[PDB]
């Protein structure tokens, strides 16, 4: 149920997100392109899902990942918005799972981000604590695949 | 080509666009749907294009209807935090397009947002410079149609 999984999102979860995006968020397109070229070295089996985008081993040298790296960004911009309302934060993230959903993914294999979102915090100097943070606003979107 | 459209875009109309962005972007769930609900008010013709939303008519109580008008808001926030690097601009910009180009929507089509997006500028007092501002950006994303 995304009701209850955004229940889950309390006062300190929510400020843990909000102090770490300030940093992550500032950087959209280095930091966008980070956690998907993070995600195709780690996963490589999720490559495929990602045809339109062309050669994703180019990085930052691919227009379309770029792009498509940068709207992420601002997707994730959307939901750190809305956590002061959740009925608007659950009508933002039911819109992006039916992105997914078209694509075929699975809460499963949207939950493989957890992996290059940690690692990418981690080498911002946030760990664990801001990572398990990340993580449940990511089951949010879960709870709607 | 966009990019022609898009390296054209000059510091004042940059200034305009910032200016009244600070306004129109500062309540994106009101605004967002305010240009939603205009754009089937006086375009009717384009409200079959839309079903996936449900019964627009029901405004900011319909959920789908008001997910896809904040997130549509984050596209124009995405535009113009890219205005001061074309090459990044016209990354998204064409990342947005295809999402149209999907569902068969015309430049012609795509530049009927321009009535909407002018009568709530007027709304808060925007005239008709940051109409003419707006319609600039706009062909943007049409020279991508
Ligand atoms: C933090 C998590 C994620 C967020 C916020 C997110 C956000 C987005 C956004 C905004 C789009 C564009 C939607 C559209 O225009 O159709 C997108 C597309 C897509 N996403 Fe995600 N995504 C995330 C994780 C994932 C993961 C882990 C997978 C799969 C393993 C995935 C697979 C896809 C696919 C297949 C597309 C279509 C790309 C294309 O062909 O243009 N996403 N995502
Ligand atoms: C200010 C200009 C506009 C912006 C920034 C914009 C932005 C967006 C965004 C972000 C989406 C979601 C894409 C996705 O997740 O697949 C979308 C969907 C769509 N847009 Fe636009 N759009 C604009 C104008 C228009 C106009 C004028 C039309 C039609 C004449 C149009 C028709 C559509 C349709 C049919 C969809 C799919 C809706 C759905 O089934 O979810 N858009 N638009």
């Amino acid at each position: 149920s995304v009701y209850d999984a955004a229940a889950q999102l309390t006062a300190d979860v929510k400020k843990d997100l909000r102090d770490s995006w300030k940093v992550i968020g500032s950087d959209k397109k280095g930091n966008g392109v980070a956690f998907m070229t993070t995600l195709f070295a780690d996963n490589q089996e999720t490559i495929g899902y990602f045809k339109r985008l062309g050669d994703v081993s180019q990085g930052m040298a691919n227009d379309k990942l770029r792009g498509h790296s940068i709207t992420l960004m601002y997707a994730l911009q959307n939901f750190i918005d809305q956590l002061d309302n959740p009925d608007d934060l659950v009508c933002v993230v039911e819109k992006f799972a039916v992105n997914h959903i078209t694509r075929k993914i699975s809460a499963a294999e949207f939950g493989k981000i957890n992996g290059p979102i940690k690692k990418v915090l981690a080498s911002k100097n946030f760990g664990d604590k801001y990572a398990n943070a990340w993580a449940k606003l990511v089951a949010v979107v879960q709870a709607a695949l």
